[PDB]
């Protein structure tokens, strides 16, 4: 005897037939599937192809809706942690994939699942009614596993490895509300999805690995777990990554910032170098020339200088000028340290290095105010502590270093200074909205300031905190690699991070903005006992990112 | 007709085969272990292989999330009682070995644990995931036994005993979350492992009774009951351990702290000796030379005769200066009966003999400030009370008794001695963290005050509480032995320690700290009633220790 | 690349005029007590040799970076003090500066290669320098 308490890994426990899965599908898949040639990896015999190997898990609550989703997969080969292996010496797949889901329930609890493979060419998403498919439903007191399958429902004879086309994808919503009737705080199971490919799943052509990598055709293995613990900076502050801000009312970021389509909106390579640009205008006030605030301006769209966009200068901050006068320290600002050049020939002048607050401003001989959009502003420099003499030459030239620092007026730190409400975007770039309960996030960076150079993360005078809009690794890769046959518009590239405690997810647009599902809430994320990054991929973007960090 | 509620001795109830138990690993695992020559103890009737013994036991709790550790062992002989008992009879060993689990729970739980055998080349941490090996999934409400038999792979021919190699590993995590269903207190079941030898397993070498290599005797010997309720002293005073205390948020002791590695990152060989020093400068105030304070300091370096490292004299206690002027007492500190002594083949002077307190300064003779870090220092010395004649010879030198007493001013409660805000450490020292639940603890003995002579744990006032690091004999035991392959780095050696009451679970890390699980409290707990320790073995960081007291 | 943070280091400025000024700091290699790698240096201080010079001539082959320093009593960076430091290893900063390749016995050693006006003379001071650096060259004309 086998008892049902205990299962094999090759045991694919009862099989859960749909109509959506016959004999005419599975020879019609196999018979043009052969375009590419006899099938490989199909030997039936190999560990990879006969166990169950984990894809997922996810919680069913009482409080979850009839109709509501729980899970949803696409048909791919990166599912499975071994055909995604196995598609990179290979030019095309096809055939269906098994998953095998195991409720962890008692006897006590009621309430069902319901499960339907959704052809392609349909929106997932809510409203998506899963009933009215041909389905298979399934008790929460199940326990023995319920494997159903996935057929290659395809209208391309084969998918090639970087584009596959039309998939269908996998749904499980709740056909009724999970019971307890026992009443109390323990209202929620789990069910893991594990995966298994099926026995008409195949590989149609050999192709060199040298080709179109893994780096190129998902873009999985740009957000690592070294790139999210102590390795990868930012793209505004090229500081080390410590922490997630939660975003809820939305941002924009242009500047250093990539998205799927492999193009960017800003004025930046990947790279943090520095800021040259020559013919700007250079003041200084009044008739005296000693310890007076060295200035320049240079007119945006006047930088012919870089081959990505005429706007400004390389490096330069996507940060409004925030105004002062006089000897009193600035709020929330970038500053970074540099020097007034001549033009004609390239030397730097001796006395007029200081740590120069850099920005964006629209009046520059007159009214110093800020500005947000680049068109009819300017590029606006001015030095936040006192330089003997200073250049008044109109061609004159501005040489600053790439990091910045902030600056604060006193001791005592403040909030994270790029604030959605001082952000410089060029009028094209799409904003970060939230999207149901998910909410755009930024990573946040301690990076010290003008008022504690002494202070790092967890000092006793307060914390400082830069934030940008992705990692510097990710859009280095995204930058070099094109993703448009990735993502889908209306869907998120998601990753899970795995914690001490925890465990949530954050999820990448078509736009390049990271998002996780935390609601309205905006307390910073600790990432200090992340432990673990690996990639779950494409799901819809309404439907929400799971976060629970205790 | 057994029921299933009672089980056999011999009977392994359902057999669970992952994909690494296979018959012609099997046959090459016992022809190739011919090499040893004849097998020993290899009888199939013999009751030590027949039946299934006792190893471990384990807690599930519901607040144990998918993917943590509950149970890890790695293929050895000390996983079953008697066969650990014949390994020390014995030179080498091969084959396999059965793992039978019984799980105590009802039919109104839920939940699913997971078990994989991992390959030998494999390093398990943090990054390991379970679920996609081949494994098998064992529900809450089993009834009959489990066994999960993990097979010997390995790329020697054998296992040498004291350098076995690479070795599989059985990994048991949580698959599902365990749910009851009622809720409330109950939130806990209780795994059982017994082990026997697999049908292929045996000996080969004899060997003289204890005479092995590496993997050096699990350092179960250097912990036993008395040290706790008996002999057995401290690191910075010689005292008996009265409790101990846990510091939240972590400390760091290098001074006589020995890793698991034999090595010492600091000064102080592990002996209350003495204090000697030959060079350094003496020094008074005041125009008199009567009723003076004598003050004496040489830099950090200066430790010529230290054959261990040159930043202090053998014995010289660290505890950053606490800065003091006229005839107000310190508090706090680390004072002891001294006297100052020239060179040149010079005898130390009579009429200056007196209490003298010690420390490291930094700006003397001027503004004597605490100091942090030991790099950039000087030590310096100087009385608490009055002597009436001072020398000033630029060569001097301290002649201090090692034992060590604390000056407290009015003396009621005050505060254990010394603080973590007050540890000096070296450069490149490692620092103890909280992992979850568990905090690093501190053991307390009572010392004598320089205000009150009767320091008695009774009435007239409670006691004061001198607190070090780690006991006497344990850096006794543990300076000659080297333990760098005993226990796998991310665990800790976990011991039993069982009250007249209750018990408590106390780890020790590769660190060479001690943790143990009392959560968010610094109440400190008294070893009164404490009667035997049992040693329990390794297990990991994610496991939190029990903390059931009266 | 981050930056180079260092504290308690002794600053120093010559003569008794304080303006257009030569900044100087200097600490010794072995009390860098920041570092979870080794006490010898600050985190990203440069493994070159200083290059000596004196006066207004620029020096030739040079790490030079921008920065300030600052006093270590309260992390507040000074308001003049800030200008293309020269950063390398030395031998004797209070008498004769001379190279250095060895670190055992040696200082790390920080001097402004443009006008400073006034300068901190505090012995427990601090010096902050960015990260990346530039060449210092004599003339506009580029070098090996």
């Amino acid at each position: 005897s086998v008892p049902g308490t205990t299962t094999d890994g090759m045991d694919p426990g009862v099989v859960a037939t749909t109509s959506v899965v016959t004999a005419e599908n599975s020879s019609a898949s196999i018979a043009t599937a052969g375009i590419g040639g006899p099938p490989q990896q199909v030997d039936q015999q190999e560990t990879w192809r006969t166990n169950f190997y984990y894809n997922d898990v996810f919680t069913w609550s009482v409080a979850d809706a009839p109709g509501s989703i729980l899970y949803t997969v696409q048909h791919s080969p990166q599912n499975n942690p071994f055909t995604a292996v196995l598609s990179q010496m290979y030019a095309g797949w096809a055939g269906g994939m098994q998953f095998r889901f195991i409720v962890a329930g008692s006897g006590v609890f009621g309430g069902r699942l319901v499960a339907a493979v959704i052809p392609p060419g349909i929106e997932i998403g809510p409203g998506l009614e899963v009933r009215q498919f041909p389905h298979v439903v399934i008790d929460a007191r199940s326990l023995e596993p319920v494997t159903i399958t996935m057929p290659d429902l395809r209208p391309n004879m084969y998918h090639p490895t970087g584009d596959p086309g039309l998939v269908p994808t996998l749904v499980l919503s709740v056909y009724n509300n999970l019971i307890n009737p026992f009443g109390g705080s323990t209202s929620a199971i789990q069910v893991t999805v594990e995966t298994r490919p099926s026995e008409d799943f195949e590989f149609v052509m050999i192709r060199a690995p040298s080709s179109k990598t893994v780096d190129s055709i998902s873009p999985a293995g740009l957000l690592t777990t070294p790139v999210l613990t102590g390795v990868g900076n930012d793209n505004r502050w090229n500081g080390q990554i410590v922490g997630l801000q939660p975003v809820p009312g939305g941002f924009s970021t242009c500047n250093r910032h990539w998205n799927l389509n492999g193009s960017t909106y800003g004025w930046s390579s990947p790279r943090f170098a520095d800021i040259d640009h020559r013919r700007g205008s250079a003041s200084y006030p009044g008739n005296n020339a000693t310890n007076v605030l060295q200035f320049w301006y240079a007119n945006a769209g006047s930088a012919i200088d870089n081959p990505i966009s005429q706007v400004a200068p390389d490096g330069f901050p996507d940060m409004s000028f925030v105004p002062f006068n006089g000897p009193g320290i600035p709020a929330a600002g970038w500053v970074g340290f540099g020097a007034i050049w001549n033009s004609n020939s390239g030397a730097p002048n001796v006395t007029t290095v200081q740590a120069y607050e850099l920005g964006f401003a629209t009046g520059a001989p007159g009214n110093l105010q800020p500005t947000t959009n680049t068109s009819g502003s300017q590029t606006v420099a001015k030095s936040i502590y006192a330089v003997v003499t200073g250049t008044a030459q109109n061609p004159a030239g501005l040489f600053v270093m790439a990091s910045g620092v902030i600056s604060t007026p006193s001791a005592n730190a403040i909030t994270y200074t790029p604030q959605p409400d001082r952000i410089v975007t060029t009028p094209g770039t799409p904003a970060a909205a939230p999207v149901g309960k998910n909410t755009p996030i930024m990573f946040a960076s301690v990076v010290r300031r003008t008022g504690d150079v002494n202070a790092t993360a967890g000092s006793a005078n307060g914390t400082q905190y830069g934030t940008g809009s992705q990692p510097l690794p990710v859009t280095i890769g995204l930058s070099l690699n094109n993703y448009s046959s990735a993502l889908m518009p209306g869907q998120f590239f998601v990753w899970q991070l795995t914690f001490a405690s925890g465990f949530m997810e954050i999820g990448l647009s078509v736009d390049g903005y990271f998002y996780a599902g935390t609601g309205a809430s905006t307390t910073l994320i600790d990432l200090t006992e992340l432990i673990d990054v690996r990639p779950v991929g494409p799901r819809p973007s309404k439907s929400t990112l799971v976060f629970n960090l205790g």
